[PDB]
């Protein structure tokens, strides 16, 4: 009865009909928790789009799904990408989407480094875009290399929404441990009641990424690094000599234990070091098919 429940809420919210007549061609580029994703051709139009495929007799947690159809069912941002529309094939849950040609961030920072320009530039992308997402009241929990893809022109979109959650006036905070480990927050780690800062956190754990390559206690067991975040003061950059004061200086308004100390992405955009940022071209070098 669980199972047949949670396809009738689908129903409500995905639209109707099966995808599978006007999509052709499936290449798969991806996998992991929710489930696999692949590419495909529209054949009406010859577009290619981005298929998600989750199994809802796989899932931890099945409501998850369903925030993150309902809530992002056609958001619009020049800095996220942007959701098509959203089905049910037989059990399983089919979110098509923007097909970002330039891949993930994650293969640009462990191949590569990243100058000061290009990080800022990233950087100014997710605040503009978590700028108005936290104005809606909406957490990604989950802001990493991974959840960042790109154009082929080197634009940055958020991406990778399957652990996001609403906060209204009435309920302001979440409570739920969500996310990645090595990036989440020690508020959110600790059981506490946390609300959009924890995302700013996550960010500049991401930004610890572009300089070092990974994350702090990377080496850990995710159990015993999540306890090192929780007791620990904030982490240090292993390449701290290769850093300005400029970017210091944004990184400490990131990593801030307390949560209201903690900057805001409204507050962020107005940093002297986005002043590096440089155009989307800037980018482009670091993509694998031009190194
Ligand atoms: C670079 O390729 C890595 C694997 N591809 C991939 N995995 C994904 C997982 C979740 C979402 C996701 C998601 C959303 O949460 C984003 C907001 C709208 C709803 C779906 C998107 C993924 N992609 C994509 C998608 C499009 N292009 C490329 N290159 N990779």
């Amino acid at each position: 009865g669980s199972h047949e429940q949670f396809r009738a809420a689908l129903q409500l919210v995905v639209d109707p009909g099966d995808p599978r007549s006007y999509l052709d061609n499936f290449i798969k580029i991806g996998e992991g928790s929710t489930g696999i994703v692949c590419i495909a051709t529209v054949r009406s139009s010859g577009k290619l789009v981005a298929v998600k495929k989750m199994d809802l007799r796989k899932q931890q947690r099945r409501e998850l799904l369903f925030n993150e159809v309902v809530i992002m069912r056609d958001y619009q941002h020049e800095n996220v990408v942007e959701m098509y529309n959203s089905y049910l094939v037989g059990d399983e849950l089919w979110v098509v989407m923007e097909f970002l040609e330039g891949g993930a961030l994650t293969d640009i920072v462990t191949h590569t480094r990243m100058n000061e320009e290009q990080i800022a530039a990233v950087c100014l992308a997710v605040l503009q875009a978590l700028s108005v997402l936290h104005a809606q009241g909406v957490i990604h929990r989950d802001i990493k290399s991974d959840s960042i893809l790109l154009t082929h022109d080197g634009r940055v979109k958020l991406s990778d929404f399957g652990f996001c959650a609403q906060v209204s006036k009435e309920v302001p905070r979440r409570k739920s441990l969500v996310g990645t480990p090595y990036w989440m927050a020690p508020e959110l780690i600790s059981r506490l009641p946390y609300g959009p800062e924890v995302d700013i956190w996550s960010l500049g754990i991401m930004v610890i990424e572009m300089v070092d390559g990974e994350p702090p206690y990377f080496n850990e067991p995710p159990l015993k690094a999540m306890k090192m975040i929780r007791d620990n003061l904030p982490p240090r950059l292993k390449n701290l000599h290769k850093v300005s004061p400029s970017l210091k200086g944004f990184l400490d308004r990131l990593l801030v234990r307390d949560p209201a100390q903690r900057a805001t992405a409204a507050e962020l955009l107005k940093h002297p070091f986005l002043a590096k940022a440089g155009p989307p071209a800037s980018i482009v070098p670091l993509m694998r098919q031009n190194r």
